[PDB]
């Protein structure tokens, strides 16, 4: 039952804790509750983080079929 945001501005990394994201992208939202008052956790890529709320939207979460 995972959470997603998609990514509607980009923020770079300035430590090891933060997540680099860019516009359009798909992130897996992981916690809301980080030490940081305004900043999300997430999982991307690959790579997991803090990154901003407000530089994302969050989506519904209804997915297509895969394969």
């Amino acid at each position: 039952a995972s959470d997603y945001c998609k990514v509607i501005f980009p923020y770079e990394a300035q430590n090891d804790d933060e997540l680099t994201i860019k516009e359009g992208d798909i992130v897996t939202l992981i916690n809301k509750d980080c030490i940081d008052v305004g900043w999300w956790e997430g999982e991307l890529n690959g790579r997991r983080g803090v990154f901003p709320d407000n530089f994302v939207k969050l989506l519904p979460p209804l997915e297509h079929h895969h394969h």
